[PDB]
DNA sequence: CGTTGCGGCAAAGTTATGGGTAAAGTCACACGTAGTCACCATAATGAAATAAGATCACTACTGGGCAGTACCAGACTCGAACTGATG
């Protein structure tokens, strides 16, 4: 979840509009988003920093 | 009474009108009358075009299951051995 975390970061910081698939493509094990919470952790810090 | 003017009566005289008959005029036969633009509405296509419809391609969002892992016994089956009856 903290991975996740700065790659959104990192992502909006480049400009890039952060999505799940972008997210996905530059983390090694694009497939942990199935678990409940790494979801949700991506969503809350695209609200955080207003998607 | 003799004369003179006036008026009725009935042929007689003059116009007019619708008929008939010969005789002076009249006029077409002379290759010829049909013939020709101008006119604006309606059908009637064929082309021009449609306005919507159809499909491609991309972007993003969100359900959500499969190969594999793991335990806790219950229960049947049977090596291996114990032990009793017997001919």
């Amino acid at each position: 979840c903290s991975e996740v975390r700065e790659i959104v970061l990192s992502l909006n910081a480049q400009g890039v509009y952060p999505t799940e698939g972008r997210v996905c493509e530059l983390m090694p094990n694009p497939g942990c988003f199935r678990y409940k919470q790494v979801r949700a952790a991506f969503n809350d810090a695209r609200r955080e920093f207003g998607l």
